[PDB]
């Protein structure tokens, strides 16, 4: 069924993804669109297959972190609009227009130089642009209404650029104190209305993320940007509280046992530093995953895996490519049994939220640091492919 | 010079890899060969170009973690012997014999069935095997002198296999207490003395890693396995202190500044959670690197980068694709300046070993978790390619 030389892999359930998008579509207003966020290799899930599926079941645009992530999607066949969320260098203006990637921009001088570059060539490639307004994130974007007016005029004069959006970003919308989130919203609404008093007509307006759309659905306007909710995970434990939308997690991680032995002979030391010594009756099983795959070294002598429906512990330090687990005295286990690292087995579970809690971080980082050297398999309609 | 859409990259200095190989050659006996370890994408440095250079300057063989990692090396034109250090499933016996990859084994029944697979397909190729003996690591390998002889017996009665090595691994050779290292050596030697009193001839013998080649060159036997020393990093502070061999680090990580602004209007909050609030004359700069690249989120409000030879601090939380740093009141900087994240700039340095200490791990983990969406550039005789 699954045949590998080194026996470790990931499974992505695409029937879960479709349900997560149903739930969201049926929460926000009917007049709002969905932009699916698939940067950082689909948050560790794989960007190509998730985008393809999301476009068939409710989304109409995509977002990525860089031009290079967008070009991978065009070569897979996708003709939908693609927006780049970070900052793009002027030396990629010609390539973005050629592949028809939408760029973010917020400076008067960037606009003119990008216009002159496409004018010194020709090509019916007009470059599409979204303007970023910084209302409190403090990362990228324009920050005063006088400055925004200068950028909008510099762009409306530029014959080879085309204005298709304006957005902002909320920095604390996953928290129970809503003070700063409403501040940001008032500031954005006033800037937009100042443009209206001057006779300027507005394109697509977007501002919400996963937490903003669950919590303040009346901020949806034209479009939202759905990210972490696409993959079946909640922005914060607090947003899980409200109990407004039901999501189902899409990823799990598995391996097969490589060797089993009893520690009868001496010495009975295990792994680097010899931080663990076994009984003469203890059974030790070896597994093919290590910290270079993204399984944190801080889980030395601390973590768990599921074998035959029960949790067994890591024994000794984590190494680059393998870990050892203890089956205890008596023992019971064979070369080739299936183990679950994240996910479910019978009626037991080790969830990604649990591991992130144990390591003092967030679920976002646990999934998106899973190495590309692990192969990905996709389930759709109960059957497996790649 | 370097031109990028998203402005972040790695530089790997092959002139430094060459000097590391020379220093090790002069310190060990002349009869002993060198096997270069490039598993896990060359400890994060890139496996292809580093293997090429190493075989041009002293190494005779290579080691990897899995059949798939060896296949990337053969596809780029490399014909040297390649040994898999982990466990390989019988699924890939026919494939390994076709791409001429050497595998480790230590079980009588695995030996028997591997021989059968290649028998029933005729096969002109003979699968090369190395036997792993477990003297104190507790990970994989054979444990008693009687059952090692059954395995030697079975491998010998197998016409489609070829015995080309026997080895073991030291579990504490980087520590001041040399008790256990002396004991494992003693056991390993009496096992081959046992085998030699039966008329059995021995193939290539190897036991040393980086640390045990430096502290005990009299253990070199036929061959050593040079891993972290090749990249210019010391296995421990204790081995670095003995001042026996001089290594030079190969890797640096850089980027360019995306945006600059003075926090004149309100609110002056910076990044998710609003964990840092700026001053109205403070200058804030935005860089394109994040925790999905492998820059740990635990460096939020804690780490540094180098700008114009100064250490400058991360402001607020690390995000998936970007960080923010503070230039101070009326600070000095321009959109496009060069920043150093790991490495040396003007008179300053942030070393990999410092970042590892700050996060309570070892230098192995820091380098081998740098993501593959970051491009690697190679420097040889002081100039650029790839
Ligand atoms: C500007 C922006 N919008 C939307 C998203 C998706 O965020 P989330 O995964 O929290 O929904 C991100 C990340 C982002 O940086
Ligand atoms: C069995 C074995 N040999 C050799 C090496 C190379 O080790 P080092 O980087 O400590 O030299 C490793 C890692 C290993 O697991
Ligand atoms: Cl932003
Ligand atoms: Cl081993």
């Amino acid at each position: 069924m699954i045949k590998l030389c080194r026996e470790v892999w990931i499974e992505v359930n695409l029937d879960a993804v479709k349900k997560n998008l149903r739930a969201i579509r049926r929460h926000i207003p009917h007049k709002s669109k969905i932009m699916a966020v698939v940067k950082a290799n689909g948050y560790g899930h794989g960007s190509i297959e998730v985008a393809r599926h999301a476009l068939e079941h409710g989304a109409s645009e995509l977002a990525v972190a860089s031009v290079e992530e967008g070009i991978v999607l065009r070569k897979a066949g996708i003709t939908a609009p693609i927006l780049v969320l970070g900052f793009t260098s002027l030396s990629c203006v010609k390539k973005s227009a050629a592949w028809n990637i939408t760029l973010s921009a917020f400076q008067v001088d960037w606009m003119k130089e990008a216009n002159e570059i496409l004018e010194k060539e020709a090509s019916a490639n007009r470059l599409a642009i979204h303007i970023n307004v910084d209302t409190g994130m403090g990362r990228l974007g324009v920050r005063t209404k006088e400055e925004l007016l200068e950028v909008v005029k510099a762009l409306k004069a530029s014959k080879f650029l085309r204005w298709t959006g304006i957005f902002t970003h909320f920095s604390t919308a996953d928290e129970p104190d809503t003070t700063l989130t409403k501040l940001q919203h008032e500031k954005f609404i006033s800037f937009l209305s100042f443009l209206k008093k001057q006779g300027i007509e507005l394109p697509t307006v977007h501002m919400c993320n996963t937490a903003a759309a669950i919590a303040f659905p009346e901020f949806s306007a034209d479009m939202i940007r759905l990210g972490i909710g696409l993959y079946g995970l909640y922005p914060s434990a607090y947003i899980k509280q409200l109990n407004l939308v039901k999501l189902e997690p899409a990823l799990s991680l598995k391996a097969r046992i490589a060797y089993v032995k009893t520690m009868r002979t001496e010495p009975r030391t295990v792994s680097y530093g010899a931080t663990y010594i076994a009984e003469p009756n203890e059974v030790i099983a070896t597994l093919p995953i290590g910290y270079a795959d993204g399984y944190s070294r801080a889980l030395s002598n601390r973590g768990f895996v599921l074998h035959r429906g029960k949790r067994v512990p890591v024994a000794g330090r984590v190494t680059m490519d393998m870990i050892m687990v203890s089956l205890g005295e008596n023992g019971e286990g064979k070369q080739g049994d299936e183990v679950v690292i994240y996910g479910k087995q019978k009626g037991a579970e080790i969830s990604v939220d649990e591991v992130a809690e144990m390591l003092n971080t967030i679920n976002y980082e646990v999934v998106s640091t899973l190495s590309r050297r692990i192969p990905r398999f996709y389930i759709r309609d109960g059957e497996i492919f790649k």
